[PDB]
């Protein structure tokens, strides 16, 4: 196709003549209307994407995740496109997806979501973390703002498998074997959000953050402890003046309650999964247990691969030529 060029966000966005109305959203995305599908698109235009094998392998990892996602409630790739007309010339990269209107914080502005919006939501955001599960994919990251929604709030989630108040407590403790749950902890600290409009546990660093969780959670069981070989750590935390879990209650739903107590565990072994939560008695309006599907097998045997930026840029280069859009 034709592309035109123009001044946005510091650079020159050179894209198809099909997108117009191109205007900034956030940290590079824009938004704009596809006249072509009708439909209103995210384009994001990727900084310096084959500076060096790690910015080459992000970008192949970036196309890569976003061609295999196929989920209502998961961002996908509508197009990709690069002004280049060959591997040599290859140097920019401009991804485009559904445009939804607002983040989750936009919705909220901390203020009390009904049980049934929560409900809704929730349901949404589990249903997206099964299909990327299923596909051995963690986001690690999940945070209001990397959920993007439309007025319906019908939800998809953002920047999976690449501020500290919604992250696991082990990820700030760098503890580096993540199970999936990590991005369960995630959900609980959302829900609790949505359904007083305050912050479940706002730290005000890090040290603060993980002070917040242990008050609540209370401090770590003994099954918890035998998983833990350092024997400073373990003295420190037996050292603490002993805390009890505290009652998550406290007008909330006892099922919202019972949901959340089963999510926001210490311990990553024994937190419900996406599959287990989507069938939580909580969810009985919205649960359907023949359209929660799951994922294609996903082929990550790239992610352990070391190799030249030359050979990560074509990789790309041969993504971006193979794209089919979708229906
Ligand atoms: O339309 C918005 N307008 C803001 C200005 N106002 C105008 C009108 O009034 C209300 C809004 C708006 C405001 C906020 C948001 C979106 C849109 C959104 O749809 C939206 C859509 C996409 C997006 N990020 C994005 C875009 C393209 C991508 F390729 C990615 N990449 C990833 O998600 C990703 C996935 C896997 C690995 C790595 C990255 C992410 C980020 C947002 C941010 C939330
Ligand atoms: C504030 C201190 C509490 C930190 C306790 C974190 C417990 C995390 O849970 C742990 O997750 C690890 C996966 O990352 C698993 O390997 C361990 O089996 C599991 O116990
Ligand atoms: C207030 C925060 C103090 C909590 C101390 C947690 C330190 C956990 O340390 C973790 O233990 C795991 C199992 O032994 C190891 O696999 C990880 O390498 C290590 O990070």
């Amino acid at each position: 196709p034709t592309f035109y060029r123009q001044e946005l966000n510091k650079t020159i966005w050179e894209v198809p003549e099909r997108y117009q109305n191109l205007s900034p959203v956030g940290s590079s995305v824009c938004a704009a209307f596809d006249t072509k599908t009708g439909l209103r698109v995210a384009v994001k235009k990727l900084s310096r994407p084959f500076q060096s094998i790690i910015h080459a392998k992000r970008t192949y990892r970036e196309l890569r995740l976003l061609k295999h996602m196929k989920h209502e409630n998961v961002i996908g790739l509508l197009d990709v496109f690069t002004p280049a007309r060959s591997l040599e010339e290859f140097n920019d990269v401009y991804l485009v997806t559904h445009l939804m209107g607002a983040d989750l914080n936009n919705i909220v502005k901390c203020q009390k979501l009904t049980d049934d919006h929560v409900q809704f939501l929730i349901y949404q955001i589990l249903r997206g973390l099964k299909y990327i599960h299923s596909a051995d994919i963690i986001h690690r990251d999940l945070k209001p703002s990397n959920l993007a929604v439309n007025e319906d709030c019908e939800l998809k989630i953002l920047d999976f498998g690449l501020t500290r108040w919604y992250r696991a407590p082990e990820i700030m403790l760098n503890w580096m074997h993540y199970n999936q749950t990590v991005d369960i902890w995630s959900v609980g600290c959302i829900m609790a959000e949505l359904l007083t409009g305050r912050t479940l546990f706002p730290g005000t660093d890090h040290i603060d953050q993980l002070k917040l969780i242990l008050r609540l959670v209370g401090t770590p069981g003994a099954e918890l402890l035998k998983k833990i070989s350092s024997e400073s750590a373990r003295n420190y935390i037996q050292s603490l003046t002993q805390m009890p879990k505290m009652n998550f209650a406290n007008g909330a739903n006892p099922l919202a309650v019972d949901l959340l107590e089963k999510m926001l565990v210490l311990d990553s072994d024994k937190r419900i999964t996406a599959a287990q939560a989507l069938a939580h008695a909580y969810f009985a309006q919205y649960h359907d247990p023949d359209d929660e599907p799951v994922a294609d097998p996903y082929d990550q045997s790239f992610e352990s691969r070391d190799l030249l930026i030359d050979e990560w840029k074509s990789l790309t280069y041969d993504e971006v030529i193979s794209f089919v859009p979708p229906p």
